[PDB]
């Protein structure tokens, strides 16, 4: 059995992506779906910190101390499952053909028990990230209305597209401030991807500037949980609501193309 697979990504940092990943994941879980969030980024502790959970086991431990993957699944609120990160580029580069198979086989065994497998990707398309971005069923790219964030979102989509990713691109405009600013960015992005890449892109949703988000992060309770009525919380809940009604093959093939 295979879960639907989503890669959440951005062009460069400073866009609030990981926070958006966790909150979106929780929302989907709140609908009733079995969700597994994998932190594929370089930063140690994020999901756990965001959940008030103490750091312990992480994906990085599968590399260094050869722990099984299944051993690394943790429980979140709302029956969300996750695996924490802290894996570096040097870890992906050193992989054996035998070790990649071990990874994909362990991952497939774990993931078979979930409806959605969500990858919280590190920024950009470099190295192994490209393989994941070209294997998943959906790619969510997170951006802000800030004109430097938008330029990086375009470069990012052009990259993924030029590199042969056939997944649908959906945009999340975070920190809008709105109301129509959220739309103006999207529509602008949409015109230029359509014209120059001949790639059609969807708008997953707009998350308004909201004080609840900073309160949520500093007090380590995810915003949707903390304040389901906040403007940001309603927004993210709507994204999950609107979104919900052969991954390992492509991924294997791409990893072994050398």
């Amino acid at each position: 059995p295979s879960p639907r697979t989503i890669a959440v990504t951005s062009g460069k940092g400073g866009v609030g992506k990981s926070n958006v990943s966790l909150n979106f994941s929780l929302s989907l879980s709140k609908l009733g779906f079995r969700v597994l969030l994998l932190d594929m980024d370089i930063g140690m502790g994020n999901i756990d910190i965001l959940l008030g959970e103490s750091s312990s086991l992480a994906l990085a431990d599968w590399f260094s101390a050869r722990l099984p993957l299944s051993e690394l699944v943790k429980s979140g609120p709302e029956h969300l499952s996750y695996i924490a990160g802290g894996t570096g580029a040097a870890q992906w580069q050193g992989l054996d053909t035998a070790s990649i198979d071990r990874f994909l086989t362990e991952l497939q065994a774990v993931a078979s028990q979930y409806d959605y497998l969500i990858f919280d990707m590190g920024a950009g398309a470099s190295g192994e990230r490209l393989y994941f971005l070209k294997s998943v069923d959906d790619v969510f790219v997170v951006t802000t209305p800030e004109p430097t964030a938008m330029t990086d979102a375009y470069a990012m989509m052009k990259y993924m597209h030029a590199a042969g990713s056939e997944a649908p691109f959906s945009v999340i405009v975070n920190r809008a401030g709105k109301e129509r600013e959220g739309y103006e960015v999207f529509e602008r992005l949409k015109h230029v991807t359509g014209r120059f890449l001949n790639k059609d892109i969807a708008l997953l949703g707009i998350i308004p500037e909201d004080r609840t988000v900073a309160r949520a992060v500093v007090s380590q309770t995810p915003f949707v949980l903390l304040d389901p009525a906040a403007k940001a919380s309603k927004a993210v809940r709507q994204m999950a609501f609107r979104y919900a009604p052969r991954f390992f093959a492509k991924l294997r093939q791409l990893f072994l193309e050398r």
